[PDB]
């Protein structure tokens, strides 16, 4: 494919509101999208105070690093807060979800394969 | 089937070779666990150095903290936290930290190159 190298700030990238069944109060940026990344994609999620991505599972895995605020994360059994400077490995098909339960935007980026979309 | 971790918690590997100096990585989510991509974490003193270099996968990076010089194919950019880069397969490039504090990224490569 191409050759070079795009950097950018990430909140320049227009976010796009998220509204479905499961998801309420979530923004995403696609910052590495289907139409440049060879094998996985790159997002940068916000969270309003409030918002919420009921538990869902789906067949590929996700990886995780929390850059902004409280969020907490629900599991197939209960849940449980990380911050800043955390990380998480969600496996294929495991039960996950995430809530904003505190005043202000919580922020991550998240990583899929790309097959799994932008 | 969930990891959840601090990723300071995770040991740093100090790296010194020909090629780069002053260089810490975590790896974060590892061949161990990965099926496709893994996820690391660098951390560069000041002066500290990654020459240039290519490799036939590409690499995905987002800035955490601190200015950090990138050496490109032509010249250097500085970047800060905030920014992501987006290395294509085979392009030359190489890091630098001209600051007088640590500066971190967070690099995520596809497994066949290795954590
Ligand atoms: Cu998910
Ligand atoms: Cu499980
Ligand atoms: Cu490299």
């Amino acid at each position: 494919g191409p050759s070079g190298m795009i950097l950018k700030r990430a909140y320049d990238v227009t976010p796009q509101k998220i509204s479905t069944d499961k998801v309420r109060g979530v923004r995403k940026r696609v910052l590495i999208g289907l139409k440049d990344a060879p094998n996985f994609v790159m997002r940068l999620f916000t969270v309003e105070p409030g918002g919420l991505i009921d538990r869902a599972s789906h067949p590929w895995e996700e990886e995780i690093f929390v850059l902004k605020g409280k969020l907490t994360v629900l599991k197939e059994q209960g849940e449980e807060t990380v911050e800043e400077g955390f990380y998480i490995f969600v496996e294929p098909n495991e039960i996950h979800g995430f809530r904003n339960d505190t005043d202000s935007e919580v922020e991550w980026l998240c990583l899929i394969p790309k097959e799994g979309g932008e």
